């Protein structure tokens, strides 16, 4: 899979297609009642993703609802991340007991549409990644989605608003040249619900087969 490639109690599921034949679970279907086509089509794929994730950690088939901020609803004693870009599903689930949080992110590995990069980056950043990362590769898309990661391993530890500026992540290349790890350092008050205050958080980025993979795997 290309998940696995990003992450080090803990499962995941990933599909490049929507299969014939997926429904939602009963109760997940009043949720994408008036959606058009494409949407439906990835709510529906990457739930499957995620039963299939929790499944492994003996998770019965659950519905995965949304909260007030369109964040999933795990199942008891769970947590996770979803992810869904043209060509690619993907869940990764973890037990609270050992995994504090999850938060994972996919896009095309294309350039980002003008002006954006600007929107979701700090000048250190685009300074420095260009030297840290492989020539050619789209660093504005990878640095995306790692605010993405971060993001979405930040919000259910703390259900507050994290800025793309109030994030700095620097990166680092393997010697393969087509992954690496980065560190996401929270630049404001980092308070959580419980345990201790979110600081820097660690994650793995990857390129392969068209797509960019970010994770982040906080342990408990
Ligand atoms: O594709 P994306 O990377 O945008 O991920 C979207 C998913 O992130 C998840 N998500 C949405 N808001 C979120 C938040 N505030 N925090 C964490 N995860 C979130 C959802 O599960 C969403 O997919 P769904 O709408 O099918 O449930
Ligand atoms: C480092 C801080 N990153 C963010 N706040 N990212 C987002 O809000 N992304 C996002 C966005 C952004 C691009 C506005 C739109 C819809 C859904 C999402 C989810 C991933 C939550
Ligand atoms: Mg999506
Ligand atoms: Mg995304
Ligand atoms: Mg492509």
């Amino acid at each position: 899979t290309l998940v696995a490639s990003v992450l080090p109690d803990l499962a995941y599921a990933e599909l490049y297609s929507d299969p014939p034949g997926l429904t939602p679970l009963p109760e997940e279907a009043p949720l994408i009642a008036r959606s058009v086509a494409k949407r439906r089509n990835e709510f529906i794929t990457v739930r499957h993703c995620a039963r299939i994730a929790l499944d492994q950690l003996g998770v019965p088939p659950a519905p995965i609802l949304k909260g007030d901020k369109g964040e999933p609803c795990w199942p008891d004693g769970m947590v996770g991340s979803l992810t869904h870009c043209a060509g690619y599903r993907g869940a990764v689930v973890g037990r609270r007991d050992a995994v504090r949080s999850v938060g994972i992110d996919a896009e095309p590995h294309d350039v980002l549409p003008n002006g954006v990069l600007d929107a979701i980056s700090l000048p250190a950043e685009r300074a420095d990644m260009p030297r840290t990362m492989p020539a050619a590769l789209h660093w504005d898309r990878i640095l995306f989605c790692a605010k993405e990661a971060t993001y979405k391993a930040w919000f259910p530890l703390t259900k507050r608003w994290l800025g793309f500026e109030d994030a700095h992540i620097t990166f680092e290349t393997d010697s393969t040249g087509w992954t690496g790890r980065f560190v996401s350092r929270i630049l404001i008050d980092g308070s959580t619900l419980s345990g201790p205050p979110l600081t820097t958080l660690r994650g793995r980025w990857s390129v392969e087969r068209g797509l960019v993979l970010t994770a982040i795997v906080l342990a408990g």
